[PDB]
């Protein structure tokens, strides 16, 4: 009852490692073993669709845009924290990337179950995540930089 | 049912800001508003005693050593993750500090209640926290750099 998720850099198309998912009594733990990411904090969320392909919007290309918006099974239409209920269930703690571009700090999502994640996608943004739609939408994560489909 | 914790740099004796504690259905959230910390990830745990004073050990001074060891109400005598039960209940997610020395990323501790924290101390280390006693004890947090007593 743990799954392996292969993550790919959306810009380069190359693998950046994997993320292992596990279920415990307090929620789902995401344990990253990634590399080649920019140091700092990055938005980290489950997205709705099971794809990492691009999408299009007003004539411009959206890397990993086919993955849809944030997982939001309760139709909240709001971005928030991992421990608040009236926002996307997909909202995870932000992912920390070391000066050496590695991401190994595991994080917990108390509102998710492992069973419901199958078929969705894990997204790593460029920006961080202040867990609010202000001053920028979706926690200010901005562009999608790494993505993997949960199988 | 939120408390304010004033945090002090143990080396300089000066204030570094505060941490607000809150209780929700998923555990206790620590929301930092700190500054003047080294960038990177730092060990972050509740310690047993209600003091931030120094201690002594084999003739050398331990900054914030009077706060005791990690909060460990189940007598596990092991350092682990915030979502694993056979380790110190005091074990929190690591605290992220920006390049500008600020700490504002909130973290959740699903195993703690607000009521039980009164009288203990919040500790911020120098090192990080791999949530293991290997290869270094207590997640490799090492020296204590900032501390505050929960009132
Ligand atoms: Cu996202
Ligand atoms: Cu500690
Ligand atoms: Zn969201
Ligand atoms: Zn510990």
């Amino acid at each position: 009852q743990d799954l392996t998720v292969k993550m790919t850099d959306l810009q380069t198309g190359k693998p950046v490692g994997t993320i292992e998912l596990s279920q415990n009594d307090y929620g789902v733990v995401f344990i990253p073993e990634l590399a080649d990411l920019t140091p700092g904090m990055h938005g980290f969320h489950i997205h709705q669709n099971g794809s990492c392909a691009s999408s299009e919007k007003d004539g411009k290309v959206v890397l990993g845009g086919a993955a849809g918006g944030h997982y939001d099974p309760e139709h909240t239409n709001k971005h928030g924290f991992p421990w608040t209920d009236d926002n996307h269930k997909g909202d995870l703690p932000a992912l920390f990337v070391s000066a050496n571009g590695l991401a190994t700090n595991p994080v917990l999502a108390p509102r998710l179950t492992l069973k419901e994640l199958k078929g969705h996608a894990i997204m790593i943004h460029a920006g961080g995540d202040n867990h609010s739609d202000m001053p920028k939408a979706l926690g200010g994560g901005g562009a999608r930089v790494a993505c993997g489909v949960i199988q």
